[PDB]
Parts: C-alpha cells; structure tokens; sequence
C-alpha cells in the first residue's frame, strides 16, 4: 500500500517520528522487527525493551533494597529482617517494559499510524517514491514518498567474545539475570557500566568494574566525576581504570578475565556472570542500504547533513543510527524535527543543549560544556559551586551528598555548563537546559525565586557562586 | 553601637537580609530571640525551628516508614516485623534543626554580621536614626540608619482554645509528640494539616480532618484540588469540609470536638490529641511599635508600600509580618530586595511568580494563576495537561499518581500558570518558574529538550496538550 512516510524502526527516534507525522496530516507506517518474549510486538526498540526503562526500573527497587537494608534505622525504622524476592523485582520491571509496548501499540492506533511487525528493507525507486519490503513475522510490499530510517544500535561486542545473554551479557542479559551473581564482573566503567554494576551490588553482588581507558567519566565535569569515584568506592563498586585486559575465557562454572592493572601488575577476575558495556554501534542490517546506494561512513552510521537527509531523495535517518549523542530524547528531537521538515516547517535540533543523565546514586546529570573542555577552547569563565550538605531540602530528606555547579562567560555571564551530583539530579537539570535555550545568564538563574525548601534552590545557589555571593554557604 | 542597618528576626527574612546587606558592604546587625532547648541561640526563625525544616523532615520519614510497610513488596522486598522508634524519628529532626541553628551562626560570621541573642525594639529617634534597644539574653543599646522589621509570625489560635502544646497543639507541638496518637484530629484542611495529618497517619494514628471553609484548597487549580482530596482520601485522611466547629473540650487525656457536618447533623469527634492548623498570625510582640508610631493594620501586619517601606523613615518590614504569601521563599525574595534598595538597587520582588507547593505524598507545585482566575478576568486561555501514568520515568518509579498541566494565553501563547501533582511536584516547577521569569511561551517549554525519562517531560507534554498535539498521550 501506499504511505506519504515510511518510518524503519520504532525506538524512540522512529515511533516519535511516526506520531509526529501522523499530527501533521501524513499517511504513515512504521516497520519494526523487536519481538516479545512469546514472539509479538514490542514497539519502543533499545529504549524500552532492553534499554532506558527497564535499567531505570531496577536501579529504583535496587535502591529501595540498598535504603531497606543500610537507612532506614536513622529514621526510626526498625525490621526484624529484610530478604529479596527476584523474580518479583525482575517480574515488575517486565511488566513496565509490556505496559510500554502496549502503549506504543496503542499511540499508534490513535494516531492512524499503521504498524507493520517486521524486517523493513530498501527494494528501490518506483513511481510514487521508494519501494519498501516486509519480511519476517508480517509480508508487505509498502511504497512511500519519504522514507525515515530509525534502525538504532545494536551493543558492541568485545573481538573473539560474542554474548549468549546466559554468561556473557550485554546490556539485554545484564537486565534479566535469574539469580543475584556472588561476583560480577563489569567491563566498561560508563554511564551503562556504572547503572548495571550498582544495580546488581545492592542485591548483592560482589562486583568489579575493569575499563581499558585511563580517565573516569571524562565527559562529565572533572569535580564531578571525582566525586562520584568516591561513592562508588564506598558503595563497594570496586572500579579500575587504565587496564589493559587479556582473553576472556568463558567455562561453565567461571568467567576469567586476564588483565593487567594500571600499575603494570597481573590480575585475573574471576566471575559467575559478566556484563559487557563498551558501547554501542549503529545497526542497519537488512536494510539493504549497499543496494540502493544508501551512504554509510566508515564506522556504519548512515551518513547525514546538518537536516537528517541522507544522501537518497527524500530519505531521513535519525536516532543512534546517525551521529550524535547515543540518547533516547536526542533520537526524539530529530524524529520531531524531520517530520516537520517533511511538512514543509524548519525543525530544531540543537545538540549543545541536549541534557546527559546518569542514573546512579547519587544522580548526575548536566548540560553544556565543562571546566576541562573551556579550558580546551581558550574560554574565559567562572564556575560556582554549592553544596547539598548546605540545602534545607537534602538536610531534611536525609541525603546531602553531592553539589550543584554553573559555569558561566566570563565577560557575558552566559551560562555555558551546568553539572549536578547529587539528589534527583535527573529532574533538577531541566531548569538548566531551559536557561540555556533562552540563552540566560548566572544572575538570571541568581534571581530567579526557587521554593523553599527544595533541592533546586541549591542551582540558585551555585548561580549566586558565580558571582562569589552565595547566601547560605 | 552604630550599624547601617539593624534587622529585627533571624527567620528567612531577616537573616537573608542581614546576610545580603553584609554583602553589599553594610555594616549589619541582626537581633533574634529565639532560644534551643538549653535558652541558646537559635537562628532560622519558624522555618528552621517548627516550621518547613522539621515538616519536611517528619514527612520524609513517616513516608519511609509507609513504603517499608506497604510499597516494599511490589519491588521484590520482603520486610518483616517493621516497627517504630519514635524517639530516633523525631530525634533525627531535631538533629536537622541543629544543624541548620549552626549553619545561619556560621553565615553570620562569615559575612560579619554582628549576632545579637535577645528582643529588639524601638525605643525612639536619634540624630544617627534610630535607637534600637536589646533586652532578655543580650543587652544592648544600638544605632542604625535603617531598620528591616522581619518578626514573623505565630500561630492562629481558635477563639476560647488557647494551645498548651500537650493537648492542643500548634505546629509546634505537633512536630514533638511523644507518642503515636491512636485517634489524631486536626482542625484546618490547608497546606500544614495535610502535612501534619500525613504524617501521623502514616506513623499509625487514625486521621480525621475537620475545615470550616466550603472549598477543598481553593486556591489551587481545581483539577488538582479534586485528584488531591482522591488521593488523601485512599490515604486514610477522612477530610470533613464545611462544616461548623463547636467548643471543643479537652479532659482526662481526651478532646471532644463537637460539630455540625455539612449536611447539619451534629457529630463528635472524640481523638486523643488535636492538632489545630488554621492559619498564621503577623508577630510583632515587644517590637515597642507604640513608642515610634510604627503602624501596623487592623490585623497587626506591619503597614508596607509595594517596595515594603513603612510609614517611618528607613524603617522597612520583610516576610510573614507584611501582606503577601507567608511563605520562607517570599520572605527572602523580600529580605534580599530591601538590602538592595538600601543599597541604592532598584530590587525585585513579583508575587505573581512565587511557586506554592504543598509536601504531601502526592506533592502539589504550582505557580502563577488557575483556570478560575483567568475567567474571572476574562483573560483567554488555552490549557494542557498530562498524566504521570503515561510518563516513563513515574512507571519505572513505581509512582505514577497525578499529572502537570500548563496554562497559556489564547493569543500570546505566553505561560500564565503551571500545576502539577505528583512525584517530586516541588522540583519540577522551578523549571516553570524559570520559563515565568523569561515571560516564555508554552511553545518554548514544548521546544526545549527534556531528558528521557524524567518526570520533567510530563511538564513538556503538558505544553504540548496547550497546542492539542501531546505526543505520549
Ligand atoms: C542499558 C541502556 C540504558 C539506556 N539508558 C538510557 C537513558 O536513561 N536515557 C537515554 O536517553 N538513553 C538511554 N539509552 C540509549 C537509548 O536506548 C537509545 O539512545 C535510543 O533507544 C535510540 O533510539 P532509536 O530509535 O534511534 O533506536 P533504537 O531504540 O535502537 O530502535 C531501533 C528499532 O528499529 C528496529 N529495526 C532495526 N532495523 C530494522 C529494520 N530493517 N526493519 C524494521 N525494524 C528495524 C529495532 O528492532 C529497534 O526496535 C540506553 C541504552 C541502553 C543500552
Ligand atoms: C509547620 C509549618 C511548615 C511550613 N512549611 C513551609 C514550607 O514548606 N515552605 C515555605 O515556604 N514556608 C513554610 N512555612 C512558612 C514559613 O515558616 C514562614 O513563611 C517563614 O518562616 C517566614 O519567615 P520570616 O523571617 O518572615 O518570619 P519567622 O520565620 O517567623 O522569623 C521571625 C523571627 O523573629 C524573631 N522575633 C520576633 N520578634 C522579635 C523581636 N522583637 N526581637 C528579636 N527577635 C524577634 C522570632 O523569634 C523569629 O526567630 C511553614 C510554616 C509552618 C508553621
Ligand atoms: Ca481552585
């Protein structure tokens, strides 16, 4: 049948892309392979299924065992005794993931968007635009004026060791172990890595975190990321960095993993189960981009000018396949903007904006430039710092770990960073990003009431630091 | 000795403007006669003492008490034998209430503001401007050119039933009761007997609210007005409005409140403390305003203009004991705004962006105006909501109760209010707060890039629904 946009793929990039279309008056169909358990439907691709919804779903009740067992009696609680139920945790999680697949499914049929469950491929050019096929679970034959390839990213796989998601475990395995490990290895000590290993530390895991680059976190601010080695240090996330690591040998009981350490000295982890987070890698098999003459760069991103718009005629892609941040809101901000551009509108994506999240404990999160990437640029700035140890809000909540920082122009006041360790750091970085898309200064942030007592008084604070003014520290 | 300026209270108002007038190079003094539990100082005012600081304290343990009893298993958390120590509970707010004592002590040395432990008051004019006379804990004879009246306010009292912090308690004494009551009433359904009615219910007492105004928190949108009193309701909190309260008499460990319901029966309310939550009243005990001719209104709030000056020369009057919300946030808009003034700034202050917020379980945030408002003034309007239930980050929490909703103009589509009830409301609207500041649109707030999955996107969403083109719902 015939459609005005074809969208491959319903992640983030591609489901949002599809309703986006579908608002602007657009005959649509959205293609996506991802299968349930049982073999159905389960639109939300990376992000749902094995992605940002079930990690952030089990770092919450993982959070809530780590507060059950270790701060509860400092607020008068008292217990006879705490024990962990898995397969309910695990069982929770699955039943967010369905609730999510469900709803797509359901977005979709609001909006008249008409989902095909299956492989998408390039067949060619016809007269009403580009020839797509379907394959697998559902046979089709669609024809569409534009296409929009959202095919997202599949997890990178360490050379010579492929994941069976029983023992080796990517980011899919990591989320559905049936039984809390004794040892955990980790190998990669990023935003993934760090979520997966404190997950599974505070149901009980003893675990180590080996990464072969030498500096921690070095996107995130230098005072940020110093600060949170510290906490996973005493939450017992046994993290090293700089290694240099052998063959892994996976047997039946153990998982070895050779490596030397930063100091040159030979080291062998030996673990039940190993997660694999070393990133990610755009995925486009099936496509059949090569035949139609779809332009990949050299590392199989689908290559695209400053628009989205590949190389074809009225063929997009957005999302982890092309470049940019590897983030779900960033995949939906050029799903957004490419449907609107189609519609004949101008679109918007600003990927200097776009917000970084970390959803450990404590949270990080931040927005623009660091100190150390400033500096880089020959940048005059001053940064203010405050921390939640001086905030009514965390003194009464009962975490005060943790500092909220701006960096600002030096000569403008123009806010260039904002960086936040510590208590719903997730949620208090919006009001950042917002003063950075009006472009606002320090003292726009300095004067602006927050409530009182809340956490996010402690970004007006580190606004007035700015200006060497805080008021309650 | 000789100050530029003298502030009477060490409460949000007046230790904030004595911490700013030190900072714009001011020689200040700030007298405050709140007094510890050993007759020492005490800085912070209602705030830190009975106030937002030991609130917010109780509320967050009696809420982790509640999710050990009844949201643990969910999460795969089996907890046995969950009890109650009480002393460590209140001890632990007591402890806050300390450290925030010290931590204005600290910040009043560190900026040299000169700390007087007594009563101030007026004694007359002099030539260098006004005599300032400290009595009680600290005697001392001063001198300032200008004086900031930030004395407070106490609690409302019903007519016949003064509080005796046993029986009848204030929010003092309902912040310090030495055992779980079994029957707790409360009069006043307003924003400190839901919070104080929270959390006792959740430490074990049976809950009844009784209010004499017809209206469930009118004042907030009344689509959160209603989902609130929902929610409270399944809670347990048995809210009673519009109804008459009797003479209510207290004997042999007892309280009788007798009442005619809304449907003018007669009832007895029979509880075994009652906590009596109607309001707050501007303080102004010892401040000698008869021997200046201070005027103070037919309430006794101190007389301001709209840049908070008296009816004396450089004599100003900041916070709970002025006209405007009695709130900390407002006092220390207005603390830091009459620094400034002396100073020789022009100084902000705008009710109109002064964020309300209410630290129930749901939270309830709001700022600017409602729907009735707005009809009210035959301003048009274009409102948008969305709920928790479809917000990524709520399911993944295992909190999805409430929803944000945005209200713009019909024609500017500038943002004239924004209510939210639910997780973490009290974070989420400094983001609106901030968009109010910039006068931004609800088109601003929907093209900002929200990180996924925040509760924070529930506020995008809900700009989106002002343009009917919500994505996720
Ligand atoms: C463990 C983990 C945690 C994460 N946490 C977060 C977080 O907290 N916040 C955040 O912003 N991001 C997070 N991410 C990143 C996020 O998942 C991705 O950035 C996002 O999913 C990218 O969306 P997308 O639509 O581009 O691609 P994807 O989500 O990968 O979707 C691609 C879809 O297309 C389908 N597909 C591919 N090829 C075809 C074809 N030929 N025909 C039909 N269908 C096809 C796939 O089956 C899939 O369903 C996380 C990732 C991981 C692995
Ligand atoms: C239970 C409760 C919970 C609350 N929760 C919140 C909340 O969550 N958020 C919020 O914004 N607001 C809250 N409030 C309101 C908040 O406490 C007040 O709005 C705020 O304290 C007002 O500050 P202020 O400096 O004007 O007065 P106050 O805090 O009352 O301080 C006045 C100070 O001056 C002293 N004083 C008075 N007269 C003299 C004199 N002659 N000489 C010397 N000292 C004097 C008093 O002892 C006191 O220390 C709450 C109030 C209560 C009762
Ligand atoms: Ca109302």
């Amino acid at each position: 049948k015939q459609f005005d946009v074809v969208v491959i793929g319903a992640g983030p990039g591609g489901y949002i892309a599809a309703i986006r279309a579908a608002q602007l008056g657009m005959s649509v169909a959205c293609i996506d392979a991802w299968q349930n358990g049982q073999g159905g439907p389960a639109p939300g691709g990376t992000c749902t299924n094995v992605g940002c919804i079930p990690s952030k779903a089990l770092l919450q009740s993982s959070e809530h065992y780590e507060q059950a067992n270790h701060h509860f009696a400092e607020h008068g609680i008292e217990v006879k005794g705490v024990s962990l139920k898995l397969d309910t945790l695990i069982g929770r999680k699955n039943t967010v993931v369905k609730q999510n697949n469900d709803g797509i499914l359901y977005l979709f049929k609001k909006n008249k968007v008409t989902y095909f469950h299956g492989k998408g491929a390039f067949a060619g050019q016809v007269d009403g635009g580009w020839s797509i096929k379907v394959t697998g679970t559902t046979d089709a034959d669609l024809v569409a004026k534009h296409v929009i390839v959202a095919t997202g990213s599949s997890a990178r796989e360490l050379p010579g060791l492929p994941f069976d998601e029983k023992n080796i475990l990517s980011n899919d395995g990591a989320l559905n172990i049936g039984a809390v490990p004794k040892k955990l290895g980790v190998i990669g000590a990023g935003v993934i890595g760090l979520e997966m290993g404190s997950v599974w530390r505070r149901l009980g895991a003893e675990v180590t975190i080996l990464e072969a680059m030498p500096e921690f976190l070095a996107a995130a601010d230098q005072q940020v990321a110093k600060e949170a080695l510290k906490s996973f240090a005493k939450q017992g996330l046994d993290i090293q960095t700089g290694v240099k690591i052998g063959e892994i040998k996976a047997a039946a009981k153990s998982i070895t993993v050779p490596y030397v350490d930063a100091k040159g000295a030979e080291q062998k982890l030996v673990v039940d189960k190993l997660i694999v987070s070393i990133g990610r890698v755009p995925y486009t098999g099936g496509l059949n981009a090569e035949a139609v003459g779809l332009k990949l760069d050299e590392r199989g991103f689908v290559a695209v000018d400053e628009d989205c718009k590949t190389n074809l005629p009225n063929v997009w892609a957005v999302g982890d396949v092309v470049r940019g941040p590897m983030l779900a809101h960033k995949a939906e901000e050029e799903g957004v903007a490419v449907a609107e551009r189609i519609a004949g509108q101008h679109g918007h994506v600003n990927f200097a904006t776009v917000p970084w999240v970390i959803y450990t404990s404590p949270e990080i999160a931040w927005v623009g430039k660091t100190e150390q990437q400033l500096k880089a640029e020959g940048r005059e700035y001053k940064a203010g710092s405050f921390p939640f140890m001086a905030n009514g809000r965390a003194r009464a909540l009962g975490d005060t770990t943790g500092f909220a920082k701006v960096i600002a122009d030096a000569k403008t006041d123009e806010v260039l960073g904002v960086h936040i360790i510590g208590p719903m750091a997730s949620e208090l970085i919006s009001e950042a990003v917002t003063i950075m898309e009006f472009r606002g200064a320090a003292e726009d942030i300095a004067r602006i009431c927050h409530a009182h007592p809340t956490l996010s008084e402690a970004v007006k604070e580190a606004a007035l630091a700015v200006d060497k003014r805080t008021l309650n520290f």
